[PDB]
């Protein structure tokens, strides 16, 4: 995601962590504000793309080397490869985090947490073609970007109103309700179903096979002729909408399951 995503992404956790959750991520982070995680949220985008953080650019994706729209599936041997991907990643900071949690590594890799499930719940990153399709070209609302933007940035933004702390704020609220009492609440269950702290790899393939089914059905089902040649803010944003509304909300709320999981190692 964006800047907003990820913000809204880590204020829903905030929402649904258990106070001693709280406490465990705010003590490693040196932050008690109100913003505790969205405030390191999109940290692990600005350090990538330095000489000491080039390392993790892997780590923000799973080349999925599927065939979509028409097949649709992850395989974390075949897909991660050796620099590493999402799911490597999860695994290595959950790991830190369960055996090292007040060592110096925890901090980044806290951060790295919070962001990286974020980034699996978006489908282009659980997808090979054209580079998590960074290489096709669209046009949005009259300005040339690429596929993979419009599902990071413009779609949230556009939905959401806006760009701002604030509006971030006011979109993850919006979405809290929707899993607390609203048209996510009969599914939240389900979002956490499989959880194993045991198991980072198994339990975060779940995230990413999850996502990833949206490729076929949702980001290339209309073809690439359609795609490349009508503006996308018309009736593509109008069928995202929904889907990556409901892949942020379920972003933050296993977010949130995941973070209580490690504040509550065995100790
Ligand atoms: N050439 C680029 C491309 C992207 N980004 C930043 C801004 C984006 O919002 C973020 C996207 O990261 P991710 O795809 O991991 O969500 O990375 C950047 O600084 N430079
Ligand atoms: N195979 C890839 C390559 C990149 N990205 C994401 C991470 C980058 O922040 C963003 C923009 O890519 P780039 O750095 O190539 O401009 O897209 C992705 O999800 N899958
Ligand atoms: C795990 O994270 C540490 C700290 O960033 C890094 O040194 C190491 O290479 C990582 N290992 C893997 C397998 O990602
Ligand atoms: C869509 O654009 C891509 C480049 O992003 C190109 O390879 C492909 O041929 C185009 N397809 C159609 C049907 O226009
Ligand atoms: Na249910
Ligand atoms: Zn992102
Ligand atoms: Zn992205
Ligand atoms: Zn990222």
């Amino acid at each position: 995601w964006g800047n907003l995503g990820h913000e809204t992404v880590a204020y829903i956790a905030q929402s649904f962590v258990a106070s001693s959750t709280e406490s465990f991520c705010q003590n490693i982070l040196g932050d008690d504000s109100t913003s505790y995680l969205a405030n390191v949220a999109t940290w692990a985008d600005t350090y990538k793309y330095t000489d000491a953080g080039e390392f993790s650019k892997p780590y923000h994706f799973i080349d999925a080397q599927d065939n979509p729209p028409q097949s649709c599936g992850v395989d974390y041997d075949r897909d991660c490869g050796s620099a590493g991907c999402s799911i490597s990643a999860i695994q290595n900071y959950t790991n830190i985090l369960l055996e090292s949690p007040n060592g110096s590594e925890a901090l980044n890799a806290l951060k790295f947490v919070v962001h990286i499930i974020g980034d699996i719940h978006q489908p282009l990153h659980d997808e090979n073609l054209e580079a998590g399709g960074n290489g096709i070209d669209v046009t949005y609302d009259g300005e040339t970007t690429n596929l993979h933007h419009i599902w990071d940035t413009n779609m949230p933004e556009e939905a959401a109103g806006g760009y701002s702390l604030s509006v971030a704020k006011t979109y993850a609220d919006l979405l809290t309700e929707r899993i607390k009492t609203g048209t996510y609440s009969s599914k939240k269950d389900s979002w956490t179903d499989g959880i194993d702290i045991k198991d980072p790899v198994s339990t975060s393939m779940i995230w990413a096979a999850d996502a990833n089914t949206y490729v076929c059905s949702t980001v290339l089902d209309d073809g690439l002729a359609y795609i490349n040649s009508t503006d996308l803010s018309g009736e593509y944003y109008d069928k995202s909408q929904p889907v990556f509304e409901e892949l942020i909300a379920k972003a933050g709320y296993r977010l949130a399951a995941w973070l209580d999981l490690i504040a509550s190692q065995p100790s």
